[PDB]
């Protein structure tokens, strides 16, 4: 009876997975079967239907390998994920607990992906990029909790690819086909690169890929481009998260981790930053039951229970919500005369990306930034003065603001959350979207100074102003959790002072934020 053994169910998404694991970290059993969608016409089916048909076939096999009387705990994926899939998973898990007369534990699918990462790889405290069909977020364990530092703002990357494959009439799963076509591509088609803070968005990209297809661009080139852009965007936010959580290893996780290109771009990045890079073996990388079981053990082994009424599925289970109980883009230089001071900001090259992309990202952000830092004094917003610019070398000569970063003084002086709101309000009052609102991008002296503008854009759309505010919101929630409530409240106070339409877009935030799981 030494090794306590647990049976876990995975069913958050499109994969039916059953796992048996022992508290000693031994995987006695682990098989998963995927949903194969029927024609999207009439006579519809859903993954839930697949789970209902598949779970008991898998459980039979499991009981043929180990004695059901030997299993001591049953665990299941409580969320996040598809509601109808969660419910079949839960109902099957509950039936097992009741007839085996054994305890049951609901487990967070996301932090289960990473825990078997640690168990199954030489990682121990990684910044982990989790990508799949329904999920894409950057997670790290900080301050006693698993937290999101970067996530998609709309669809997951897996879904971006899946929809594109469908559009261009590739069979399911189309991922492998896009990855092969991309290898034969050579032109880097014009597509939108969309990073905002540490988050990203794939919708515009997907659409532009579609329009490029309609315009008669070579399928191979579109595929190559789709991948380069999406994967670069994902490598960038992981890079930013890395410099932000101060971790020394990165772990890639999820079905999309199967993509070699993504794996290699991600390894280059980690090699550049001298950090370790781990990927679990295929069978623990994509959705699987073993990870559910192992995390199940972790929490129960450390003493935590669940009444059948506590086993309600949580479609939007956030990583924050889980009680844990088992544990740079720009070189800046300062030049001085005996009284005058200048700083030069160089956007250095990123080896991991296609040099063509790298050239456009560095030049355009540099040009934008220069142009925007200038334009914004017209609105009464302190910023550095722009002395000169050298776009060939990706450099800016600007004035020097002596002071601490907002990120470093905001919690012990919440007033400066107000000033940030004032200058954002002034921004949106004037149609400028600053797509990187964080507390690392303002410097506080007497007034408050804005010091980044590389992702700027002119726009009168409310969706864009709304997203602007969510990126700020989300960033505050991850890096200033101890004081989040208050900083946002005062951020809105400042915003309200200046921009009279604040209410319209604040409400618009909600409808955009509901790019979550149904129910
Ligand atoms: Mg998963």
């Amino acid at each position: 009876m030494d090794p306590m053994i647990c049976l876990g169910l995975e069913g958050t998404a499109e994969k039916t997975g059953v796992g048996i694991v022992t508290s000693d970290g031994e995987v006695l059993f682990n098989k998963t079967i995927m949903y194969k969608p029927p024609k999207q016409g009439i006579n519809p089916r859903e993954a839930a239907d697949h789970h209902a048909e598949t779970f008991p076939k898998l459980i039979k096999e499991a009981f043929e390998v180990v004695d059901k009387n030997e299993i001591d705990l049953i665990a299941f994926s409580q969320g996040p994920g598809l509601g109808p899939s969660l419910r079949v998973t839960a109902t099957v898990a509950r039936t097992l607990s009741l007839t085996l007369k054994k305890p049951i534990i609901g487990v967070n699918h996301c932090i289960a992906h990473i825990e078997i990462g640690k168990l199954t790889t030489e990682a121990e405290d990684p910044l982990t990029l989790y990508v799949s069909g329904g999920n894409t977020q950057v997670i790290a364990y900080v301050s006693k909790k698993y937290r999101v530092f970067g996530e998609t703002l709309d669809i997951a990357v897996g879904n971006c690819l899946d929809q594109f494959a469908r559009y261009v009439n590739l069979p399911h799963p189309g991922g492998p086909y896009i990855e092969e076509l991309a290898r034969k591509g050579k032109k880097l088609v014009d597509l939108p690169y969309t990073v905002k803070g540490m988050d990203i968005a794939f919708s515009g990209l997907l659409t532009a890929a579609m329009r490029a297809y309609d315009a008669g661009e070579r399928l191979e080139d579109i595929c190559y481009s789709l991948q380069e852009y999406a994967f670069s965007m994902l490598t960038e936010i992981t890079e930013r998260a890395l410099a932000h959580t101060n971790k020394g290893e990165v772990m890639l996780v999820g079905g999309v981790a199967a993509n070699n290109r993504l794996r290699e771009m991600l390894k280059a990045m980690c090699e550049g930053q001298n950090v370790d890079f781990y990927v679990p073996p295929k069978e623990f990388c994509g959705d699987n039951g073993a990870m559910i079981a192992w995390l199940g053990l972790l929490m129960h082994k450390n003493g935590r229970w669940m009444s059948l009424d506590e086993t309600k599925i949580i479609p939007n289970y956030r990583t924050d919500m889980v009680e844990v109980n088992w544990i740079a883009e720009a070189d800046i230089k300062r030049d001085s005369y005996l009284d005058f001071d200048v700083i030069i900001k160089e956007r250095v090259k990123k080896g991991y990306r296609d040099e063509r992309l790298d050239e456009n990202i560095r030049k355009s952000r540099t040009a934008r930034e220069a142009r925007y830092l200038a334009l914004v004094k017209d609105f009464g917003i302190p910023a550095p003065y722009i002395f000169d610019v050298d776009l060939d070398n990706k450099r800016i000569m600007m004035s020097y603001i002596n002071g601490k970063l907002a990120k470093d003084v905001i919690e012990d002086n919440l007033d400066i959350a107000y000033k940030i709101g004032e200058i954002v309000g002034k921004l949106h009052k004037n149609d400028v979207i600053h797509n990187d609102l964080t507390t690392s991008n303002f410097i506080f002296d007497k007034d408050l100074y804005i010091i980044d503008f590389g992702l700027g854009k002119i726009s009168n759309l409310d969706e864009d102003k709304a997203v602007d505010l969510i990126v700020f919101k989300k960033a505050v929630l991850s890096t200033h959790h101890e004081k989040f409530d208050e900083i946002w409240e005062r951020f809105l106070e400042g915003y309200k002072s200046v921009y009279d339409r604040w209410e319209i877009i604040l409400e618009l935030m909600k409808d955009v934020e509901r790019r979550a799981r149904y129910v």
